[PDB]
DNA sequence: TCGGCCGCCCTGGAGAATCCCGGTGCCGAGGCCGCTCAATTGGTCGTAGACAGCTCTAGCACCGCTTAAACGCACGTACGCGC
């Protein structure tokens, strides 16, 4: 689909000796997978400013960050002012919520809807993040949605963020069945997925102990996907954080219950996809 | 992908009812006394029934035919039973 043409902005690459470490802003954090992917990385972080609203995510984050996010409130707070008085930018990241932007939806309300116009939001903070002309300051950034959107809405988002979007499904590095749309300027943005051998690619490698897996994989029949003890058996949270590329045990913060879980997990980006993608990087800025 | 209502399980605390415990009255049961009439004793007959014997009726026992009816098997559908 060739409908809009435009080069990918690449950046000329820093020396070790002007190397800085990263300023990082995470529009919807939600699970904080981009600043724990960073620290799983070996990148050292100056700043990470997470501008999220739920309270059960907001606790994810400072358990396993230990007060190192600097949490806003809704993104509607956020001005150009907040922008411009917490420094430059060096990475902005950031995920839709597809409420409405899915198709899954038979009676989905579209892009302009409170869930889908956040993503303007984004775009509003990505018109106040981004450096001016004559700074060359490697700035980059990162949009993801899922793949079960219109033709209209992906084209728009594409001419907004002016960026080709590159589709990276789950299943070639993990054991997940979800494709997503990326937008962004990183470098080797449509490079194919290096699947790390620390990666677990089958299923039953994320499984605990006495649990047979029935699928090869799993999705986002009345039965269920694993036998325990000759019985079929729902797919655990943990095992489910083990899928999606997360440490074990990660989404234990809180009394929350398992529906809970299961709607932090759901939304939440796959680390080994963003590993993937915040790989290059690691020349670009500093490492620990 | 979303949270707005909606039935389930548990548990907690009001809440009416009931059990338990004394406190006081009350009236009917236990006990004592006269007496009176029926229980008892002694004695006498009369006959109802215990007992021996004889009888003779039918009740049990056995066998042989004879079919009348019970037992078993398949089957199907109509009512029992659950929801
Ligand atoms: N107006 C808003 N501003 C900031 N965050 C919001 C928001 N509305 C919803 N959110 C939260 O931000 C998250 C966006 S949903 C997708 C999250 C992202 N893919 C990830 O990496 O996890 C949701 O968890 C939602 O609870």
């Amino acid at each position: 689909h060739d409908q809009e043409f435009d080069p990918p902005k690449v950046y000329p690459p820093v020396p070790a000796e002007k190397r800085k470490p990263i300023r990082v802003l995470s529009l919807f954090d939600g699970i904080a997978t981009g600043l724990l992917v960073l620290k799983d990385l070996g990148i050292q972080v100056d700043r990470y400013i997470a501008s999220e609203v739920c309270e059960d995510s907001i606790t994810v984050g400072m358990v396993r960050h230990q007060g190192k996010i600097m949490y806003v409130g809704d993104v509607r707070s956020v001005t150009q002012k907040h922008i411009q008085e917490w420094g430059p930018f060096d990475l902005v990241i950031g995920g839709s919520p597809c409420n409405d932007l899915s198709i899954v939806n038979p009676a989905r309300k579209g892009l302009y809807e409170g869930t889908g116009r956040l993503f303007f939001e984004f775009y509003r903070l990505l018109h106040d993040a981004r450096p001016k002309e004559g700074d060359d300051r490697p700035f980059f950034w990162l949009f993801e949605n899922v793949v079960a959107m219109g033709v209209s809405d992906k084209r728009d988002i594409s001419r907004f963020l002016e960026s080709n979007p590159v589709m990276i499904d789950a299943k070639e590095v993990s054991a997940a069945h979800r494709a997503r749309y990326f937008w962004g300027n990183l470098p080797g943005m449509n490079r194919p997925l290096a699947s790390t051998v620390n990666d677990k690619l089958e299923l039953q490698e994320c499984l605990e102990h006495g649990r047979i897996a029935k699928f090869s994989k799993v999705r986002t029949d009345q039965h269920f996907p694993v036998f325990m003890n000759e019985k079929e058996d729902i797919l655990w949270c943990t095992e489910m954080e083990r899928v999606f590329g997360f440490p074990v045990h990660y989404t234990d913060v809180s009394n929350m219950s398992r529906l809970a879980r299961q709607r932090l997990l759901g939304r939440s980006w796959s680390v080994p996809v963003i590993r993937h993608l915040f790989a290059p990087l690691k020349e670009y800025f500093a490492c620990v």
